[PDB]
């Protein structure tokens, strides 16, 4: 048994909800909050803005520090660094965002890096302002990822999509 509440399921392993991540790491306060990250770390939108403005700007102190010792990730790529207010740790995962060109095949490996932790609470990589198709996002979740994760949609329009949609 853990914290979350109001989740649909869809698989054994996958749970959606209407939700603010952002609200919801500050209620739940999980182990990994995933952050719709990208190479830079730069938490300017999304997101990334969001959590990092719910974190007083720490969440951008840290990731500045990260970059200047280890240089950017890949796209694909992910680090864990600290979960600030909202999570014991976040987990800075880097979708292809589509509006810069990248190959959205990288999405599958993207989503696997959330096989290194038991249970998380994620938004959908690569949706929203990286540009892709979030009914394909959460078919690559699905089919990708097989530790516990808990899916916080935030437009409740595309949520009832989602879950309609849903094979
Ligand atoms: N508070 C929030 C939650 C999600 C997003 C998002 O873009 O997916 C946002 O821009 C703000």
């Amino acid at each position: 048994v853990n914290s979350f509440s109001g989740y649909l399921k869809l698989t054994d392993n996958v749970y959606i909800k209407n939700a603010d991540i952002v609200e919801e790491a500050k209620k739940v306060k999980p182990t990994v909050v995933v952050n719709a990250a990208n190479v830079y770390l730069k938490h300017g939108g999304g997101v990334a803005g969001a959590l990092n403005k719910a974190t007083n700007n720490a969440m951008q102190v840290e990731s500045d520090d990260y970059i200047a010792t280890n240089g950017p990730l890949k796209v694909g790529g992910s680090c864990v660094l600290s979960g600030h207010n909202l999570a014991k740790h976040c987990l800075h995962v880097v979708g292809p965002n589509v509006n810069k060109g990248e190959d959205i095949q990288l999405l599958k490996s993207a989503y696997e890096n959330f096989n290194q932790h038991e249970v998380l609470l994620a938004p959908l990589l690569s949706a929203g302002i990286f540009g892709a198709d979030p009914i394909h996002s959460l078919r690559v979740c699905v089919d990708t990822v097989r530790t516990n994760v808990y899916l916080a949609v935030f437009d409740k329009n595309l949520y009832d999509k989602l879950v309609s949609s849903f094979l």
